[PDB]
């Protein structure tokens, strides 16, 4: 439906390079029998034909409230200025498949003009794909 919870990143073009910090995300939903979930954080800039950019943190099990605290470096091309830099949280499983749990997305071009840093509502995982809402509140 809508409520997913919150995640604080940092993202910011330099020189060619695309520079991500994940660092915790906060009131997760569920996604396990257990209450819990086992979180961990898929980073790419799309569209991806080639399936190259992919980029992940590590998963922690057993938590609502993850702190990866984990950065990530893109090299970019000049076509990267029509891309967008994709964050999704998905909930690891032992015996079934990954669950999504929620994300965002920023422009590379947005990225070039202001960085990003703060906190971020996470959304569903199609509309995730078009857009982010910060929380400054």
């Amino acid at each position: 439906t809508e409520k997913r919870g919150r995640i604080y990143l940092k993202a910011e073009v330099t020189d060619e390079k695309l520079h991500v910090t994940v660092r915790d995300a906060k009131n997760l939903i569920p996604m396990d029998p257990n209450g819990l979930s086992d979180p961990y954080v898929k980073l790419k800039l799309i569209p991806d034909p080639k399936n190259e950019s992919k980029q992940k943190t590590k998963t922690i099990r057993s938590t609502l409230n993850p702190q990866w605290n984990e950065s990530f470096t893109f090299k970019l091309k000049p076509s990267d200025k029509d891309r967008r830099l994709s964050v999704e949280i998905w909930d690891w499983d032992r015996t079934t498949r990954n669950d999504f749990m929620g994300s965002l997305s920023f422009g590379v071009s947005e990225l070039m003009k202001m960085p990003a840093s703060g906190w971020y509502k996470l959304l569903n995982q199609e509309e995730g794909e078009y857009y982010n809402v910060p929380i400054p509140e």
